[PDB]
């Protein structure tokens, strides 16, 4: 096989494909790009077979959170394996590998593939993975194996091809096999080694005994195979080791160590909730210059990892910059894993063998949380509701089982019609500079809208996936946005940014000025007054009124339908950003489209909030105030183009910035703006995808593409 070219070729009695899932431990991205030419065999697969540049894991980059999450196709706070070591409060339980606990069902959320084709009449096999020796829902897959680490990689290949050799009725659809290494040998010695490039020829060697075995059995060119890894590998030093004992007195908490560190009460279950896990935080929050880890309460953490809806998931989290790690007090020489996974270090590798899959075919970076789906579709069944989003794997498949459609609007929009140019109600706002007359350039004609939709909304404007959401679109020159008449805000605000000619002189915003929209009903429309009595809170612009045209073009910008409420200390970053950053932006990409808007997460669950479990409003007021503000930057691919008028594939740079009342993630002290904005923007740079989940707003529906392709957008993560 080794040595044979490359290849719906399949024998008697296979109807359709057997899927294979093979788990090579700690296999990082970095070791198929330098050393795919010193083995042979996974060599081969990179080249005729289809295979990703990397596959980004889920955090943390551990064994367990991230086998698990590979067959359910959940985040970590779904499935609840948030990691090998956790506690259970309810429950009242340790769950580790040492313990009996491992084989519990209660720590095992979710339904893994096996299950999935086990309820949909197809049988699976499983050579040892993460909860397949366990009763997962009260079934196991109808063949499997209690684990053994040291068993020889060739016995477990033996006893899988053994499987395949079983007659059709008794014969498994869908098999799991997983083998130590490299992970063994990158602990011991770091990834760059001696030791990890012998690990590396020993799993080749054992796909190639599978490939060479398949091909006894003329199933090499049937079987669709999947070659993945859970996490990436580091180096590690005892000369980069962050200890507890610097920070604090006495250390009369709990810690999960490594690079991904929890914090917790010891005095367990009496104190896990009325542990201060507030004050831990702030006791570790800028307490030195160059501090490698940063602090934080799980709902503050970026909302790209989807780490904080879980009893598990302890409210103090840590985040450990690259190579380092943190320990309770004073191995590290060597290497791990953990640590966040957009680290390139921390990515997997990803390749696939199959006359399902695209033969000869090099595929850009995805989310381990995609493979279920796809799993699925290979399978030819089915899948349990997961977050992945089915139809984004379709560009490697030859022919795809799944056709995604577009998300259908539940809401329509409603009024907010031009009537008469003199407001009814002034809302406490007050605009001394005006004599009222230019109220009017709101009152667009048919044409003036055509001319503004073509221009701020190219790609159409984001639906909206709300049952009972009371709205409205309101067109101006520059902007659109649709309006949110039960918070008194608008949910979004478009508008495109053409290319800028200089930096050195801009016109600021417009001072003092503030007036009503009358196009919307005074009951539905926020009061100046209502900032007045909020001391923490203030107003702010979705929509920031200097960026495009003339000072009249500003005019359309300063109304009450363009204000959101904004903490002091969060519109020094909001200010920072459209003034300095978002210019910049628009010059490197040829013009920029954005679309910004509010987000409610207070129950942290990654989904936008209903209207009770909003916890937070503006000082008595019904207006309420936003956990969170989404930008999202949409350019064209080809920089020769501009956003507007672009055929071709989109770029996206989509931000989920947390609205806080202190900068203290930043850590800004005599810091100017210009050194920690822009480092906190990129710290929270999210997928479309989790934009859409934490507003219910679905984008890009009228760009004239495939749905399977603008989901690849929707599911892209910008990295630097
Ligand atoms: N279904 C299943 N049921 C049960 N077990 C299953 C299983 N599937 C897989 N496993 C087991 O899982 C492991 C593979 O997972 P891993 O990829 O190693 O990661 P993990 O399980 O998420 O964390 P773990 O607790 O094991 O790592 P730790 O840092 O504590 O450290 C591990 C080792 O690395 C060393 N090490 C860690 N960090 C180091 C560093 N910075 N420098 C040097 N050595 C380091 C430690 O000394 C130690 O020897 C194997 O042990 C395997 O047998
Ligand atoms: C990830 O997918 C899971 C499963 O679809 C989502 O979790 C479910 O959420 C609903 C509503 O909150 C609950 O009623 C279910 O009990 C949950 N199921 C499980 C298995 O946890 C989860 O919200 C999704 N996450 C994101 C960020 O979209
Ligand atoms: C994995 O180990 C468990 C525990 O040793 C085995 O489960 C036992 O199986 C027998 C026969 O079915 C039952 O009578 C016992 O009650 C089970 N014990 C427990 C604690 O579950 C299981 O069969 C082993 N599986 C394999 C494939 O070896
Ligand atoms: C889970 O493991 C932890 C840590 O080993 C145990 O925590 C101890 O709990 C007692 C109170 O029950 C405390 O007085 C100790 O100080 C804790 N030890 C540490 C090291 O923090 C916990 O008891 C274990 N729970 C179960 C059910 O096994
Ligand atoms: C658990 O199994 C039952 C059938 O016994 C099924 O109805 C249910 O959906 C399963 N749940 C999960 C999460 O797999
Ligand atoms: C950009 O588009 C033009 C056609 O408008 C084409 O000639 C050019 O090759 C494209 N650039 C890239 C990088 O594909
Ligand atoms: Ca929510
Ligand atoms: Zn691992
Ligand atoms: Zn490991």
């Amino acid at each position: 096989w080794v040595t044979e070219a490359c290849a719906p070729q399949c024998p008697e009695g296979f109807d359709q494909p057997p899927v294979i899932l093979f788990s090579m431990d700690g296999f990082r991205a970095e070791y198929l790009q330098t050393w795919s030419t010193l083995l042979p065999n996974i060599n081969k697969l990179k080249t005729c077979g289809l295979h990703s540049k990397y596959m980004r894991a889920v955090y943390p980059t551990k064994a367990f959170p991230n086998h698990y999450t590979i067959v359910t196709g959940l985040y970590p706070e779904s499935h609840g394996i948030i990691d090998n070591n956790m506690y259970d409060v309810y429950l009242n339980k340790n769950f580790s590998l040492s313990s009996v606990e491992k084989s519990n069902p209660a720590w095992w959320s979710g339904q893994p593939i096996w299950l999935t084709a086990m309820y949909q009449g197809l049988k699976a096999a499983s050579y040892y993975w993460p909860g397949s020796d366990v009763a997962v829902n009260g079934s196991f897959p109808n063949i499997y194996r209690n684990y053994s680490n040291s068993v020889p990689y060739e016995s477990r290949i033996a006893t899988l091809l053994q499987w395949l050799d079983l007659p059709k009725a008794e014969r498994p659809s869908f098999y799991t096999i997983y083998v130590e290494e490299p992970d063994s040998a990158g602990h011991k010695s770091g990834p760059v080694s001696a030791g990890v490039i012998k690990a590396l020829q020993l799993v080749d060697d054992a796909f190639g005994m599978l490939m060479e075995g398949l091909k006894q059995r003329n199933l090499h060119n049937c079987v669709n195979i999947i070659v993945l890894a859970d996490h990436g590998m580091d180096q590690t030093s005892c000369d980069r080791v962050e200890y507890m004992t610097d920070y604090f007195p006495e250390i009369n908490f709990y810690m999960y160590q490594g690079p991904a560190p929890r914090i917790r009460t010891r005095n367990i279950p009496q104190d896990f909730f009325t542990f201060n896990s507030e004050e831990i935080v702030r006791d570790l929050s800028c307490r030195k210059s160059d501090q490698h880890f940063k602090p934080y309460l799980t709902p503050d953490l970026p909302k790209r990892l989807h780490y904080a809806k879980n009893v598990r998931i302890d409210k103090v989290h840590l985040m450990v910059d690259r190579q380092w790690l943190a320990y309770r007090n004073k191995n590290c020489e060597g290497g791990t894993h953990g640590y966040n996974n957009e680290f390139k270090s921390m990515e997997a590798i990803f390749l696939a063998h199959g006359p399902s899959f695209k033969e000869k075919t090099v595929i850009e970076p995805f989310e381990n949380i995609e493979v279920y789906n796809l799993l699925c579709d290979l399978l030819h069944i089915q899948p349990a509701p997961n977050n992945g989003s089915h139809g984004s794997l379709n560009h490697l498949l030859k022919a795809p089982f799944y056709q995604p459609s577009h998300a259908e609007e539940l809401s329509k929009s409603a009024g907010c019609g031009f009537t008469t140019p003199l407001p009814k109600d002034s809302l406490n706002c007050s605009c001394l500079a005006l004599q009222e007359q230019v109220n009017q350039r709101l009152n667009l004609n048919r044409g003036e809208v055509s001319a503004t939709e073509k221009t701020n909304l190219p790609f159409g404007r984001p639906r909206v996936i709300q049952k009972n959401k009371d709205h409205c679109l309101l067109y101006h020159r520059e902007y659109v946005s649709g309006f949110g008449k039960a918070m008194k805000m608008p949910m979004w605000s478009s508008y495109t940014v053409p290319k800028p000619g200089d930096t050195s002189s801009l016109p600021p915003t417009v001072p003092d000025c503030l007036r009503a929209d009358v196009r919307v009903d005074p009951s539905e429309s926020q009061k100046c007054s209502f900032y007045l009595a909020d001391q923490n809170i203030d107003h702010g612009f979705l929509y920031p009124p200097a960026i495009k045209g003339n000072n009249e073009s500003q005019y359309d910008a300063l109304i009450t339908s363009n204000l959101v409420p904004m903490y002091k200390e969060f519109k020094k970053m909001w200010d920072y950003f459209h003034k300095v950053l978002l210019i910049k932006y628009a010059i490197e990409r040829n013009g920029v489209n954005v679309v910004s808007g509010p987000i409610f997460d207070y129950n942290y669950d990654g989904h936008f909030d209903a209207p009770d479990e909003i916890t937070n409003y503006v000082a008595g007021t019904d207006v309420p105030v936003p956990t969170h503000y989404f930008v999202v930057l949409t350019s064209c691919k080809n920089k020769t183009h501009t956003p507007d008028s672009c055929p071709g594939w989109l770029d996206v740079l989509p931000f989920v910035v947390p609205h806080r009342p202190t900068n203290v993630e930043s850590c800004p002290e005599n810091k100017a703006e210009d050194l920690w904005v822009e480092e906190r923007f990129k710290a929270h740079i999210a997928r479309v995808r989790d934009v859409e989940l934490l507003t219910g707003l679905d984008f890009y529906q009228e760009k004239t593409q495939p749905v399977s392709e603008i989901l690849q957008l929707k599911t892209y993560l910008p990295t630097f």
